[PDB]
């Protein structure tokens, strides 16, 4: 019983972080392999981050410009490149703690766990998700440039996100470990703003379904919908649409609950209507969206209360 | 920027997790040195611990069996000593923790972990952890430097989904037994100073509207937050939150007064850190580390 905001255990990530210095400027790295993957504004002054040509930039460095630190040994770095938005810096020895890994891209609604890391060196590890607007509401300070995020199904480490800026809201933008940035964001200091987030339906739901397996009934009501007239008024409460997509993947949760998706979103609609009358659903008053039909799936047990 | 509950980095605690299988219970262990700790209930304790050879206890690390060479009981924890140490070992200590203390729990399965949580340990000795059968052996740790302390090893759930446990020399934190009997949790209590300092987390982060021109006494402060459930706010928790005090410009009298006020009124439809409960599962402790950067 209970329910949590769980991470994977940290450990197969903490044994690839590194610390990556480019003049003043000092960041974290991924070590895998041979190579050390990083943000490329580790080559830019504050200065830079206005209009930078990373090109130009990258073009007047060499190897010996890039101190890597991994624990207390000095990694010498053989070559450098540049891939979209990630450098790529080629080191001469393999990292003997590489863990079986994938790179892979999220999309919105998915969750993964962050190491926050601080000049190399791990400092907390917390659960996140990738908003709908590509931000994620993180926990970093400066100095947590390229901290990771991840998943770890079975043996296998997926990382889907290097950790780049703060934005003037206090959320934060990255890419994935190809260096393709999440959402219309750019590695330059400009008016950037986060667009209008809305609530990670499928999620919200997946996480009632969580509630029910636990042994708490009390939001249910008699009533079904249909999936336009949910989606109608969802969007009034800043709901993200609820696609066929979301509702085929909520079948094993109301297989094994016996309540249909269109009955769980009849449920939803009253919730939104109503509040949660001083009441509270998994020691929560609000409605959670950052646990997906997969996590509740993987932490809950397969037996009803 | 953001404020998330936020644990220990696991690995140095996934290289002693191992599986402990005793004829037909298999649970979580804690390889340590040449000893693996678990608890006792893995096998009266002394009549059926006699009756067991060290042959009885099957211990696997990874894909690896570990052979059983000795074993004693210390309190509700089993010892079994074997012939391998463990070369993961890291630097550690076993501390005991107080109501109201947080750490970070490595839920396993089959001597394999699956995740990490935050939590705080109740004033009613419980913990409101996330557990399934197969968890028992389970353990909560802090890391101090590059030590480990470990202050929690999982023994069971209670009726009300909550989670009962001993420090690692055995000893129950609440007053539960290991055995099947009635017994429950007693009424909790919200923890205050813990309150106080996600208060002073959420002015660091640029949420003043709970913030007011008043200023409380102890003792006024005592007798409403006796009202609301709150465990009473003691000359040490002023004390412990002076550097938060300090930093915000809002001295602890201040911040009771604006807690008193949210106790009485509630939130009005308005969110602190986004939440819309006062949040009690982070020590002042805790803020100062998120809020600065403390590296392991
Ligand atoms: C003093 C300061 O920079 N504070 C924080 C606070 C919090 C921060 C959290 N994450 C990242 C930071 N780093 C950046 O945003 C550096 C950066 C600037 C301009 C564009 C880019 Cl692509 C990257 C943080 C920086
Ligand atoms: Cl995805």
């Amino acid at each position: 019983s209970g329910f949590r905001k769980m991470a994977f255990p940290s450990g197969k990530v903490e044994g690839c972080m590194v610390q990556v210095t480019c003049g003043t400027t000092t960041l974290n790295g991924l070590w895998l392999d041979d190579v050390v993957y990083c943000p490329r504004h580790v080559i830019c002054t504050s200065e830079d981050m206005l209009n930078p040509n990373y090109e130009d930039l990258l073009i007047r460095k060499s190897n010996h410009n890039f101190l890597v630190q991994a624990g207390n040994v000095q990694l010498r770095v053989i070559g450098h490149s540049m891939q979209n938005c990630v450098l790529k810096l080629k080191v001469d020895t393999a990292n003997p703690k590489t863990p079986k890994y994938k790179f892979v891209r999220i999309q919105p609604g998915q969750t993964f766990s962050v190491l926050a890391c601080y000049n190399g060196s791990p400092s907390g590890v917390y659960q996140c998700a990738m908003r709908p607007n590509f931000t994620i509401k993180g926990s970093f300070l400066n100095g947590s440039c390229g901290s990771v995020g991840f998943n770890i199904d079975y043996d296998c480490v997926s990382f889907c996100y290097m950790h780049h800026m703060e934005l003037p809201t206090g959320v934060h933008a990255g890419t994935d470990l190809e260096g393709n940035f999440y959402g219309p964001f750019v590695d330059r200091q400009t008016a950037q703003a986060a667009g209008t987030d809305t609530t990670i339906t499928v999620n919200v739901l997946a996480w009632l379904y969580a509630a029910v397996i636990n042994g708490d009934r009390w939001f249910l009501n008699r009533f079904t919908t249909t999936l336009n007239d949910f989606n109608l008024v969802a969007m009034k409460y800043n709901y993200e649409p609820l696609t066929q997509d979301h509702v085929d993947i909520l079948g094993p949760l109301s297989a094994q609950t016996g309540i249909a998706v269109l009955d769980m979103c009849a449920s939803l609609k009253e919730l939104l209507q109503n509040g949660m009358n001083g009441r509270t659903i998994l020691g929560s008053a609000l409605l959670e969206d950052e646990f997906t039909p997969f996590d509740v799936v993987r932490q809950c047990s397969g037996v009803t209360f």
